[PDB]
């Protein structure tokens, strides 16, 4: 929606895809991993995906909305389980996740068929309604996708029977699904280019965003470097 | 809407107005008017404003279906008079304009209160309904424009009793109207400046491109540098 | 020389050249001759190029003392025949000008292997001596030129066999030769926008200048504000 | 000399400098080796910057012909240490590189005011004999570098008291000193990117090529793509 929207239109004109990290809030720490947001985004990314833990949610939230008046156009979309939203009741989640500058939001655990309540709350509190689709979907479930989701779209790798990942783009592309963006195993411009070349919108990763922060929790002004070293090269494996 | 509203987004993130210039379609020759455009493009323009003569329409629109395609983002508004949309049927007129990624049409003539079958058509056809609020426009006017227009708003200068251009955007801001470009008598990187320090979103300059493809009516190669050259400082003067 | 220096100094770390603007000293009255040089400066312009005519020298030289005592460091260097220099004495010239505030002395009629007395007073009274380097200048010349001169140099272009005016500027790099500003037939932001690009220093234009201050001379305030609408186009010419 | 001559005629013509990637040959294998020359070429290197190990020699000269047979007019220059060439008798090697293609060829260990023998070597079996400026060059260095050293020069980086890299390529553009390669860490776009705005000619990279040929050196086709993927970027960095 809006901000996805211009995003992928400006990604067009420019001839390349996105490439979309992942972070957990708070991690290693919250003044730190803000400190690590910005560097992500200074680096290539063109929007984030921001994990949540469970740090409180208040917090989590509260870093958003700073995110967010910090980066006013980068597409912030979260990636939690279900148990956080069905604390703050449904509604409520979505309706501060609508306040706080989140443009989407990833609810894994609620299967498609379950996912009539946030689907709803979302829309009623301008989300997009995110969804995933595995690499073994069946032409039924890319339909249901497909209508049901809006924004972006989850693409599962045939890394997490998988039909090559070029199929699906197109079987997206057929009924009108978001663009998708290609996750899980990806921590390589090898990955990356290819995730490209196949059709895909943008690539996400995380292992790899965490595995520096883990070599360098004790150099918070190294760690950056190492995270500003990794993005461009990943970044740039999305273009001409 | 859509292409205005991006491109004001990304406008604030860069805290730079937007520079609009405008240009007569098929001025002075359709090849050489469509070599202007991307001219003026490649040169700082975030926005054209395409002026409409009466060069059959079909070829204007054969034009901005070409601009378009070469350039997919870029906010295209037109600017002519009730003729020739009375002539093809308003309806089919913007449903043709739809068609060619046109963003936006203001029909000079159309008093504000005589827009309501324009005003829709736009809207059936996901066209922007542009308006004029003029430097001496009471309460009651801008509330009208501010509802009843989408995606720009076009603020006549007191060139063309006139409260300080503040007041006006102000007013604006406060009734949720589209953002306002400020148009007439501004060829000048020191009105453009001006301009967006008023509060504006951007300016609107047409004299001088008219000037300067006027006194290189002779010479297609050079009439294009003097245009290159006018560009940059105007767009200049809408930075930081 | 010290301002025509320093001046050229804060022209690279901008990333522009400098616009030089030609006037005659009491064109078309004395008052307003000043009210002309003031609005050239305040603009754009980096650099007066004064003119001297045969309003007698006394008076053009108690222009000039107000000049330089209202602006302090505008590079002011004149241009004109050698009459008035061999009226007054070549030495007493010079030693006139280098109390008056004038920073350089173009000396037109003065061949170059005829400058030997002007070189020497100039230099004597702290004055720069300016040559001229035709488009066609013979690798001898050049090396001339280079030497003999201090302050600027004036580059005649190949409207007054010419060489591209590139060669030129390089072959001054090469021979430390005074900063080049191009002059003649250069009364369009086109023509100085390209002079710059040449590698060129600065552009200067006089007749522009005259044919406004013509079709104005009626117009005392008018005619400024066409001088002062001419100047920022032009001086932008020189820029980013 | 020649190769290298044209090569960087035709890059200013484009505006745009030059990438040259730096490999070990036979590393990991001589068929994957030649798999990977080919490859860097065909993704945008302009000239080769071939690494000799000590794999025998014999070998290492039978792949720079076979590179040459298959790429003509690539510029092919080697790097190495003493020892290799103090083995088959200076004139020998230069004889056996005039013979394979080599363009020049860079003796590290040989201290400038000790390559009498080797730059007459190379000068007597038309190979360029090639010089390290270090970031510290005094302006004799340079002088000396200048003069002795013909195609092109490798600029030492501040990584390698240093002068910013500016004044350098001026100070070798003043001495007539062949065109300068800057090496030493940089192994990004960004790098790259800036060396080019310096002035320099062009950029090196080698540690990047090793890395990834390292995370690959078990898929030869994978490893391929990664450097397919890291070229274009890296060498498009040094355009417009």
């Amino acid at each position: 929606m809006e901000r996805y929207e211009s995003l992928f239109a400006q990604l067009k004109e420019r001839k390349e895809g996105a490439f979309v990290p992942f972070v957990t809030l708070g991690d290693p720490g919250i003044e730190q991993s803000l400190k690590i947001i910005d560097t992500l985004i200074e680096a290539g990314a063109d929007a984030l995906e921001l994990g949540i833990p469970f740090v409180t949610p208040a917090q989590c939230f509260e870093m958003l909305a700073l995110i967010r008046e910090k980066h006013p156009t980068i597409p912030i979309g979260l990636l939690m389980y279900a148990n956080l939203v069905f604390n703050k009741g449904i509604d409520e989640f979505y309706a501060r996740c609508e306040k706080v500058g989140v443009d989407s939001v990833l609810v894994a655990d609620v299967p498609v068929e379950e996912s009539a309540p946030f689907r709803q709350a979302a829309l009623r509190h301008n989300v997009a309604p995110i969804f995933i689709c595995p690499p073994n979907a069946d032409d039924d479930l890319l339909r249901q996708i497909a209508s049901y989701g809006r924004g972006y779209t989850y693409l599962l790798s045939r890394a997490g029977a998988a039909l090559p990942l070029n199929h699906l783009v197109a079987k997206l592309k057929e009924y009108n699904a978001a663009p998708p963006l290609q996750g899980f195993g990806i921590s390589a411009p090898d990955q990356v280019k290819a995730a490209i070349d196949a059709g895909a919108a943008g690539a996400i990763s995380g292992s790899a965003i965490v595995k520096i922060i883990e070599q360098h929790i004790n150099e918070p002004e190294k760690m950056l470097a190492a995270l500003k070293v990794f993005v461009q090269p990943m970044k740039a494996a999305t273009r001409s």
